[PDB]
């Protein structure tokens, strides 16, 4: 089938500072040569459920994946209930082949000294809103397959970083709507 | 079949300040758990296809819809030509099912004190462009679900809202795309 | 088939300034009423490979299709590697219909005298950005079917504007996705 997905629940799934302290949700739905992805983040307790003046205005999610496309226990998201979309859950088996979800690593080539240059094409940024308010950007860099750590074939990162003055709130952002080629 | 639209003419269905003084373009794409949408909205005629200085600066378009995913009459868009698309228009049958257009409420919550916070994710916010000129942005919302007005059972609205003086100019934006996740 | 694109390679295939020195990545995907788009261009060689305080900071890629669907050669995307895709690179025909991916004519007119005004519709406009680095924003603007040169029957052309001092970096964007209301 044709969407991988977070479930849409607030259920924490994901790290910004600590451990399950946030609900990342992603869907990615397969369209063909791209995938039509949708994200959008909230931090539920810890640092950045009421963030202070000091609280890093720099925070990365890292989806690394392996050749099969399913997702590394390192990756900042739970493999708990990222799976293939069944009614607003997941399927039931735990590992099925997700290479045609993959970032195509032609378009999107990893880090090396063997590329001529670091190519912008594997980024995607633009401005998403914290609390929704239209005068609190937050720059949103989405990135594929520039991770190579723990032997990771693929990657999807989502960094959000800010200048503003956040203290006092929640995160919590707009969702952003994307898409990338995919591998075959 | 597989896409909403209001048909890509110009001929007024919405109102902005007064009944079917402009053309909202809007087409809806079910591309599996996700909907494609664009928009664009045009005022044709009254206070917004010729601005002053007071004419206000926030201006929103409310889709409501009814639990089997049909646009209520009490929307600012006219239900006359916003149905399944055929050819450059619309198809003969007034009232088919459109649930698997509508947005995903347990993504999109309803408004409720039950509610743990207004969710930011509930909401896309970027910048289109009046006159299609770079130096006049315009923000767009779009909220989904967040209306409970005459029974309602999802809604999408649009909002622009601007700061900039856009007096003696007819309204008119830049297309935007955008996804959701949908209901099945 | 369901996609039209460049490849992802990073062989030129586009003129900036002079004949192939730059690489438009460019993929099509086909979403019934939409075509669902992901650009993004490199300079490779020539003068927006290092750019100087003088080189303009206005850049038009034009892509022009006859009846059929079928770029013309006076476009500014050679035709060698522009077609349907087979795994990472395109189909053996050459001349394969693509009427399903061209703009709408009705969304997106051409203009003439018999026009009410310039439709915003026909644009979309937001920014990229240069290396990929936040504070270095590019507008884009992507134009559907205002071209009439060469008696071309539908355009897409992508413009790229800036204002910011870029010299001695090396044009590459961020990519970007965008969707259009498609011709049958």
């Amino acid at each position: 089938r044709r969407t991988l997905w977070t479930t849409p629940d607030t259920s924490p799934n994901c790290k910004m500072s600590t451990e399950k302290d946030s609900k990342l949700t992603l869907t990615l739905t397969k369209c063909g040569s791209q995938v039509l992805g949708n994200v959008s983040l909230l931090a539920v307790t810890g640092e950045y459920h009421q963030m202070t003046a000091t609280t890093k205005k720099d925070v990365k999610i890292s989806l690394l994946f392996d050749e099969n496309g399913i997702l590394l226990p390192s990756s900042s998201l739970s493999k708990d209930y990222w799976n293939y979309r069944s009614d607003d859950s997941i399927v039931s088996q735990k590992y099925n082949n997700a290479v045609p979800f993959m970032p195509n690593l032609t378009a999107y080539p990893k880090p090396s000294a063997q590329n001529a240059k670091n190519y912008s094409r594997t980024k995607i940024i633009s401005n998403v809103y914290l609390g929704a308010l239209t005068y609190q950007p937050v720059i949103i860099t989405i990135a594929f397959n520039q991770e190579t750590e723990n032997g990771c074939a693929y990657s999807i990162t989502f960094t959000f970083t800010w200048q503003k003055d956040y203290s006092a709130q929640q995160f919590d952002v707009t969702s952003f709507t994307f898409s990338y080629l995919t591998q075959e």
